[PDB]
């Protein structure tokens, strides 16, 4: 019935440990200062006013993000013969470009919003360790840079190119624990990495030099391998099996023999070699992760065993019982705990232990917590809406929070979704079919989106809002109810023919995101318990390497929009000889950022990538280009997905092994 | 000095124990029905008088697999409007066709060695336990199949298909212990693996409806999914990320946020279910290899076991120190141990057991025997040339073996090893500029083949040709020294202009492929030694499982000339329609075997796969015709590949594992 933060701030020194040994088991770690300091008084209280903010300060790093997402073009920016407003003449579309007060109104709001962010700590935490860690030194870096950058653009309503997007892409890796301890893993995995580049690298020379050697009188390498460097470009494409055929088809005209030669390269390439590299990335990546793990053990025990201090005064290593017992009585309230007498509990102690006086150690009061921690769960908190007792003591709503924790509301529950499926599809069937019976049928959907939003509203009611938004799932559920209503409300308040929202099909899909629970039914089986369990704790536990993977495409998006930017025109006329023309990927060019995330992702996935690479280095003129589509494949398809190839095999084996130790 | 064979047939029962823990500590395993004969003399004759000549009977299945590579296709033996003589016109070629007498004959000499060799074993191992026996039965079978289909043949010089090209693949299949063992392995992972086939599969169908539905209205959904059935067929394509952009080519025109449900698609497809896919697969094969290692290491402890039986007469299991000494003596001939003196083990004996005639049980006898082969190296086998003492004791030949044996011997191979790599090429360079200065440098390769021919011809004789073949490195280089030797005398007994051996280029690459050597030097360095010794260890460990693909290429290749023999000719109208003739593919057709093993490779390698599929399909007529390529897909890319992926994966980490210990 005590506020966690209200522990912290005020309360016996039992209290505090308590507090502290809570939050040692939920994961949160404090800052290091602040533990050494006497008490902490001042500087807990601003740190708990400061943490009370996070969602504005995460809402304002993605608002800074979608800047970057949403700014024009810089070549657009330079007086083009025809206007940058021709949307279909270079191929790009469907988002509209800030206009310069706009643009400069909403980075000067992300920008005070990032500042008064950045600049807070100083107030509890102090000038002299502030100035000492290295972090609060390049996030000061970046927001200056961020600052000259919209002050000399200010001003200017000459720079080669603007620096912003790098740099605002940079902070808000910085912003977030999780891309800081990926880019850890990754900087401590590139230095194994590099070698095993090196040994690609000599044997696709080596192959490069033997094809080219060989084919070099045939009519194939007169076509194809016309120099070595020619050779080589098309082996390291070759690696990737891009364009099997293609590339030695007239070998195989000429002689059929000649295929043995490149049968005999991709089987030992594709098999051999590239496995191998996926191996030793994972195993660098295992070894890492538990490097990562054990400085965090290490952390958490230190300041578990500030507690050990904390209730000690004189701390001579001594604990009493009768001091214990307090200690006991708060975690009791914090986690669940059976009903100790104190008789009992002097029972059980002095026949436990024949000596007299025992005194509980450091260590194994350390090692107990945890035990505690890990075999009891956790005590919820009692509720926000407990303020009006009348309310809460009311007998309809005795019962009806009675009624709601038992499972039988689970159960309808279920079949209010089953009921909601068979209406579904045969609404879908009938739109399909063209019937004129789809308007009743979408009605009574409606209702449906009525009956979530209320089952919502009654479950946040009587669990709590602290203890409905504790469970993973109950926060994609919330997440889904609100824009369901939101659409509903939108479309009910205005009778008008919208472009999106009147049509009303949208809602559809909604449901079927609620209806995904029903995936965890299948849970049940034993044959697919071990397959659903990895499926559904990947998708929380993934999210920091598919967002590392996202802001290197950023990063890699904003380089290729500054050299690639004006390239792609339909006035021009060397576009139609490349092969962007002839396969009609006309739409995937880099002229703009959406453009360039699409077309990179496209790349990201290895699906006919080489025509993007030779027909901007036939439309740049320069070999140089390709060594940008070249970085590319070497950094995120070689590393970062070998990395989640990796981590997906170890969440799935220490499944299988945790299903297992059940038995 | 006592050779094995002749220790089992003759000898003490001290000599045959001794033979039995070195066949033991090899891992060879005599048949159990031998073992429990009486001294098996008559049987062990006749087994090891089969053995020697295992040679003729895998060069026998070796032929009999090619006798089908090698067969005339079925289509061209009804009668085609155009000849079947015309290569061009069915783009097919490079390989001949038996005729019909030396079909038949090749055939029956082929059948006749078979059935000699699988109706010998009845002579030794006895009639009862040979009709036991399945193997026996199953291959019986095979070889009455294959006789009563050669007998049909020759007396019709009706069948709708010709069912020999199964047959001998499948015979094939149980003569190789190692594949033998692959297909155990396989056979227990059909119980988890169609298990998550249902998920996949429930999956695409759940995502195919989804995708149907939404774009049904749309124009793209007018242009690709027209239908559910045409939904499903382009989804399954897509999770192969073999057209990517394509499949949602008119969605992206139409509305740039369609790229969002395609994106989360494949992402969710590609990255979370395959990668599932093959964690299920890489556990299973873990789980299932323990299985096989831990019977193969109980069949040879019961083989151990039996040699402590066979000594002991009486067997009370009681081993006495004196009776045991024997044993101690005859191994030192078999495994290399440092000098005993008869006093000195008897020092020994008493001060490492106080208790006066201690005896060695049954079971320590076995794990003694272990531990004895692992520290201690084999003894190798004195000369097979040793029946002339007086060139063995020449004052000369001893000098001569002193030195190859010493490691300076080395050194100078490896010199001309570096040597060769800059003859080569510069004579390279030369042919790439065409110079007439070519010729010369050409000479000076063909001195260097007579080096490593006199090379190889001083270490088989020091060593022995036991010895000399014992070491798999030593084999390599064995067989590419006689393809050189006979090629080289090919050119000199003949001054004609051959079509290959005239031009004299094809010696560099076997200089080249002996070069090779070279990387193991590269092992020597920390930072590449784990890469460079799992990549050696993979070549002769890998073949098995690379056996069986190759095997179940064959399977498909021939069902895929009788479906698909005779539809891709010149004349034919509808093929030019599809996407074969648009991109240049028609030398890819299923006309014959031999172009049809290099086709299916191409689907094999995911290189552009989905051409094939529905080219055939338009060309066939009939949507079943899918069902080829999509069992193709499902079988041996999902299935067989992810194990290739999950066995390279396992043997890296054991060569890691075995290097961290040496320290
Ligand atoms: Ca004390
Ligand atoms: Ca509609
Ligand atoms: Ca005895
Ligand atoms: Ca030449």
């Amino acid at each position: 019935r005590v506020r966690r933060s209200e522990a912290i701030t005020h309360g016996t020194p039992f209290q505090k440990a308590a507090a502290l040994v809570d939050l040692a088991e939920d994961g949160i770690g404090l800052p290091v200062e602040i533990l050494d300091q006497s008490s902490f008084g001042e500087s807990a209280r601003y740190y708990f006013i400061f943490t009370r903010l996070d969602l504005i300060w995460s809402l304002n790093y993605f608002a800074l993000l979608f800047l970057n997402f949403f700014e024009q073009p810089l070549w657009c920016e330079k007086n083009p013969k025809p206007s940058c407003k021709d949307r279909d003449y270079y191929y790009l579309g469907e988002l509209p470009y800030l206009t310069n007060a706009e643009s400069i109104i909403y980075e000067v709001i992300t920008l005070a919003i990032l500042l008064v962010h950045t600049f807070f700590p100083i107030s509890y935490e102090g000038s002299r360790i502030f100035w000492t860690s290295r972090l609060n030194l390049v996030k000061v870096a970046c927001v200056v840079i961020l600052f000259v950058d919209v002050l000399v653009d200010f001003l200017y309503l000459f720079l080669p190119f603007r620096i912003a997007p790098y740099v605002r892409v940079i902070i808000f890796i910085l912003s977030i624990r999780e891309l800081r301890d990926t880019l850890v893993l990754l900087s401590g995995m590139l230095g194994t990495y590099l070698n095993i580049l090196a040994l690609w690298m000599l044997f696709l020379l080596f192959a490069s030099w033997i094809a080219f050697v060989m084919f070099e009188d045939t009519q194939q390498g007169l076509t194809v391998f016309t120099s070595y460097g020619a050779t080589l470009y098309q082996m390291f494409i070759l690696f990737t099996t891009s364009n099997n055929p293609d590339v030695w088809i007239p070998a195989y005209k000429s002689s059929r023999w000649s295929s043995v030669f490149f049968v005999l390269y991709v089987l030992i390439g594709v098999y051999f070699v590239t496995n191998l590299i996926l191996a030793v990335v994972y195993d660098s990546f295992k070894e890492q992760l538990a490097k990562q793990v054990s400085g965090m053990d290490q952390m958490k025990r230190r300041m578990l065993e500030k507690a050990f201090g904390l209730i000690d005064s004189d701390k001579n290593g001594e604990i009493d019982k009768n001091q214990c017992i307090k200690l006991f009585e708060q975690l009791t309230n914090y986690r669940t705990l059976p009903k100790i007498s104190k008789e009992e509990f002097g029972l059980i102690f002095d026949e436990l232990d024949d000596t007299r006086d025992f005194k509980i150690n450091k260590d194994e009061f350390a090692d107990l917590c945890q035990a505690i921690a890990l075999r009891f769960q956790k005590e919820e908190v009692p509720s926000l809406f407990e303020h009006f007792p009348q309310i809460y003591h009311s007998a309809l709503s005795q019962q009806l929070r009675a009624f709601v924790r038992s499972p039988n509301f689970g159960y309808a529950i279920s079949f209010i979704l089953i009921i909601n499926f068979i209406a579904v599809v045969v609404e879908t069937t009938l739109d399909i079919e063209e019937s004129s019976a789809q308007k009743p049928w979408q009605v009574a959907e409606f209702v449906f989106g009525w009956i979530y939003v209320l089952e919502m509203a009654l479950k946040i009611y009587t669990y709590g809002f602290e203890n409905y938004w504790r469970e993973g799932a109950n926060r994609f559920d919330f997440l889904v109810t609100w824009v369901i209503v939101i659409g509903e409300t939108a479309t009910f308040i205005t009778p008008d023919e919208n472009t999106f929202f009147s049509n009303g099909e949208w809602i559809r899909y909604l449901l079927l995101a609620r209806m995904l629970r029903l995936i965890r039914l299948l849970m049940n089986v034993q044959r697919y318990r071990a397959f659903i369990a990895t499926f559904i704790t990947l998708i929380p536990s993934l999210m920091p390497y598919l967002g590392t993977i996202f802001c290197v495409l950023c990063i890699y998006c904003s380089i290729g929009v500054q050299v690639f930017g004006g390239l792609v025109n339909a006035g021009n006329k060397k576009l139609f000889e490349t092969e962007l023309a002839e396969d009609d990927y006309l739409l995937f060019n880099f002229n703009d950022y959406p453009n360039g995330m699409v077309t990179l992702f496209n790349l990201l996935v290895m699906g006919n990538w080489q025509v993007w690479m030779e027909s901007y280095k036939d439309l740049t003129g320069t070999w140089w280009s390709i060594t940008y589509f070249v970085s590319f494949y070497v950094i995120t398809i070689l590393l970062l997905l070998n990395l989640v190839v990796a981590f997906v095999l170890e969440a799935f084996f220490t499944e299988l092994d945790l299903e297992e130790e059940e038995k």
